[PDB]
């Protein structure tokens, strides 16, 4: 039964956090010396891409405030927390030439001191979507094939900076996402996709670049740091379960398949065997770039553990210039015979289905064979609701019940023989959303805009400390 | 011609200037021991009725930024200022026995100093709706006639405290729109009227007790410190152009009559004769109070100066349990043909007509005869639009338009032989506007809700200060 | 003998502490956010009913000085401190949607941490009499069956804010003298029953209203945080023994297990049987108001630990509109023939019967079947006299008297075979003692209101660091 669910279900190395990323929380946009981001300049510039034409200038601040963040976590009383850092906080031209920003450093060595004075292990993710704008604007960010150098660069200092503290790397987080909007649909940063952009090509490059920056960096970890820092590296990709919308038709078996390669097979495939996936070349051709054998050698291998992004599910079937979106060859279907695959939330393309994140883990260590893995995301938003006061706001049933379907599941993979090694709620705070301003709320910690950001918990997080404390 | 109106087209003496009041701009809601007011309440309690269920806790947090405010004030250069003292600021507990707040007295004279220090007059405001929560809890607020006392000490303390500096007094501002939608709509604090409220008969008991405290205000300053301080006191009325929906309709010219009776005229008589205007003991009959005689005697005079706010105008013809509403026996018309009386502004209740200003204090010149009036109010909102970047959003030519059309009837006004001292724009800085919450705009000074509320001049700012500088 | 009792007449894992609540000691009533308490609001409203006229706006400082009252508990020695928290200063209306005051949760934080740095145990009671003012006027208070939702709330924030620390929480302290003093005397806060009150039926509404707000709490806690944090949580009752006059009258005796009955019964039995005592449905009848099957599921064993506070006792018989004073149908004498059932103390209400403790705490045990208890107040007050000098003020050898007496039953007790873990004395700091105002004198510690409310130890609190350090 779901609802008993707790700690003690568990083996007792396995690790419980929250999570964040940078430019979502962190505000002070503008302060300390920080230079611009992709998405400072997209949010400044095309404010009608935001609802409510907001961006992260303060977001929700914990640049002044991380003492309280840092005080609830401790009360929240899980064993890790899992942040990302602002490139161009600690390098504000994004490469060395640019400057090395000491009060940036400042920042985050102040961050890490006081999770580890409260007994909260960091986990780091060097990159979430926030690239320097002046690597952008100079050749094209992850365009370019540059971005393998600076990024090295970038990874080097944190590595020097904060390595003998932080024993728990990850390169990107969820680049999947960043690929696909930025330049696929040109929904986010750098807002690209209908030269002025091209969903044909654009996104296969920079997911090219993404993943050579992520293999470039790890072979740096490992000739350079692990040795004398003794810690461990890695990388975080969005999933979502894909469901054959007729268990029968072995062609839509097939359509589903070809959904995973397409999403997860397309960044996983490369670090497993040093290449890209038969469909993906087959439906792609020629418009998918190929790796030097070198490439292939260092892209091979190249990770410590695996951590899944996951919150929602899918039926897929098959379908009927050139686009990542129509190179899938797929259509996404919610209900079979008028039954969705699972409730909607706050969020009408998020279906509840916790028996995904079971299935998606599970795929995963038998496709790719992981040894180790994270669950480094997962979690739900609230329905918009400007009316309700504090008290009636803060009662997140909802959440609660689609945090503990989902744990009861990671322990089922587990069960099936998925070594999985800890499990991270998304997201700590109330927080930018990207797209979505501040309108949709995916925090176990309630956040009033009204008044500097006050901070408040929500039954889930009650929940999670009286379930999970240690 | 309008567009070449400046400074010396009117005399010497003249002043001009700009004005918020408290609960708009401040902020700080709970800091510097500052006690709710029931704005305050019915924003936390009845989030529903605000446009986006936001409230002014931080407001545009002049409370902290209040330097800022007043070196924006010096580079505009304007000779006046106007705010109001936020009462539950000074006396959290509404009355004395509640404690005086030596830190809320601190902050108002900070402030004072420093719009001295810059040359700047200040004209200050008792009351702008912003009742102490304790005393509507205690005994109902302005519905009680003890309020009339309470308000007294408020009064006096600001007179003894401040009195040294400012000069220009003002007891109430718009008590009209306290009175209508506090107590017959129910859409403003405390939102009555929709016991439980009586639309037929507190909005005539609040504005029976407004007056009494205005009254009491000014026989208390004018026996007890005017002598000493030397000031001026005064108070501020809504007012709104009421034209005959036909001209030729006598019957709609009487509707027109007794439409400014029923909103100037309820405050004016009284302090002009002592007693209601004829029409309103007519309609409303038995359910009005009555003044006893020593009431009269006090209130028949009791100003040194008036002011008055305007921003539009209408057409007015006959109407065909109670209410105030009802009461009046009008019917408002903006169209005489599908041809409105005049364009809107952002606001579809704002219409846009200039010579209303003239009209409206050459009525009041004429019909209650006040030897010395301003324009403590005029003004007009940007159209809506989270999509401009501030480049785009700071030029507002309609609002200027606005200004220099109706600062130009002013013009006229004097012309026609009405005494008008001074004119102020309203309002300075963008800020909560009250059921609208944040997304109506009426600075003169642009504010950016993402980045800590960063003051930027529209061009309007800079046309008032190029052309009426001094 | 009892001059001679020593911490090694107890077993090790015995507690010895001291105590305050809130309101006597803190002052800062105004500071740092706090909002008004009812006793805020009666103290300056009726001070013609307190002794003096005056009230606990600066009370003895410890708002300000608490770092001074640590290294007070430091020298003195003994395990443990039992405090209040006040509840408007957390919350300064009373429900959340009132503010959450950061600047107050510090204020606690501060003296729990200052408390753990020292090695003593924090003992924290979440109500002492200080009803929020904003609750009050809202809906009447603990009248109201709102109450148990609010109370909820903040005992929430709390556990949350505090609960990794505090490991030993009451919920209400004394409710009886709160119901009783409040509501049928009339003589304390918020001062009714002497509409406008009836003491006929308000204090059983009251008192109920106490018995579900702890109740709630307790489930809350039992249910949300206790297996996270692995506190305990209890209640603290008023106790006096009560005497047969004649032990000879049958009827004398039932008088005393009727006064019994609606002193601690009226709490006790509800949180053992889930109802409340026979004999006071029997002469209550039906203005008693009656458990609902699942508050009575609530309510039956809501508690880890139960504290009893003891001052003095009473010899009782039989008695010959309504009003809980005489529902009970007793008599209270003090002499039997002239013969005084003990001494008084400063105090003519307090008479000093040691062997009274000894016997409270055997009832208890019998007739309520108390697994665990603590002796949470017991002390007794100085003669008056504004005469002496500090080395004769100090010279306490009543009180020293008064304490080695009561803590020496208490031993006698546990030999009779009651579990009594732990006794604190009352109180540790001479304070504001309600409607006597600052006249009377409870403290180990000395106080000089003449000089900053410098503390100095009496030779009480010496004797017991001396015997009971540790
Ligand atoms: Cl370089
Ligand atoms: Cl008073
Ligand atoms: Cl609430």
């Amino acid at each position: 039964d779901a609802t008993r669910i707790s700690r003690s279900d568990f083996p007792a190395d396995f690790i419980m956090g929250t999570g964040s990323s940078a430019y979502q929380i962190e505000g002070g946009a503008r302060d300390g010396g920080r230079g611009p981001s992709i998405w400072d300049t997209f949010t400044h510039r095309r404010p009608d891409m935001i609802r409510g034409g907001t961006n992260g200038d303060v977001a929700v601040d914990s640049y002044h405030l991380y003492k309280e963040d840092v005080n609830i976590l401790k009360n929240l009383g899980l064993d890790a927390y899992r942040f990302s850092i602002s490139w161009s906080r600690v390098l504000p031209g994004g490469r060395l030439s640019g400057g090395v920003n000491k009060e940036g450093i400042n920042y985050y060595n102040n961050l890490i001191d006081g999770l580890l004075a409260n007994g909260i292990k960091p986990f780091v993710t060097l990159f979430h979507w926030d690239v320097p704008q002046a690597l952008e604007d100079e050749y094209g960010g992850f365009l370019s094939p540059r971005i393998v150098d600076d990024f090295c660069e970038y990874a080097e200092l944190c590595f020097w900076e904060f390595g003998d503290r932080v024993k728990h790397w990850m390169t990107l987080n969820q680049p999947w996402t960043f690929s696909v909007h930025g330049y696929a649909t040109g929904l986010y940063a750098p807002g690209r996709g209908r030269s002025t952009g091209n969903p044909g090509t654009e996104p296969y490059w920079v997911t090219h670049h993404l993943l050579l920056a992520h293999a470039a960096a790890v072979e740096l970890y490992k000739n350079k740091f692990q040795r004398g820092q003794e810690g461990q590296i890695g990388i975080s990709h969005a999933t979502q379960w894909m469901e054959p919308w007729d268990e029968n038709s072995a062609s839509d078996v097939e359509a589903a398949a070809r959904a995973l390669d397409f999403m997860l097979g397309w960044f996983m495939e490369p670090i497993t065997s040093g290449d890209y996936p038969k469909s993906m070349k087959k439906f792609v051709g020629s418009r998918l770039p190929k790796f030097s054998p070198e490439q292939s050698k260092m892209l091979k291998g190249s990770y410590d553990f695996v951590g899944l992004n996951y919150y929602t599910a899918s039926y897929v079937t098959n379908a009927s210039n050139f686009s990542y979106n129509t190179d899938i060859h797929v259509t996404y279907e919610t209900d079979r015979n008028g039954v969705p695959i699972g409730p909607q939330s706050g969020s009408d393309w998020l279906l509840i289905y916790p028996e995904g994140i079971r299935k998606i883990l599970v795929y995963t260590k038998k496709t790719y064979n992981v040894p180790l893995i994270y669950v480094t995301e997962n979690g739900v938003d609230d329905v918009k609701n400007t009316n309700l006061t504090l008290s009636e706001a803060r009662k997140d049933s909802m959440r609660l019940k689609y945090l503990q379907d989902h744990i009861f599941n990671v322990r089922q993979a587990m069960n099936d023989g998925v070594n999985v090694k800890g499990y991270f709620a998304w997201s700590l705070l109330d927080n930018f959303e990207w797209g979505e301003g501040y309108g949709v709320r995916f925090g176990i910690i309630h956040i009033d805009y009204n008044d500097n950001f006050a901070r408040y918990p929500k039954d889930s997080a009650v929940w999670l400390m009286n379930s999970f404390h240690k």
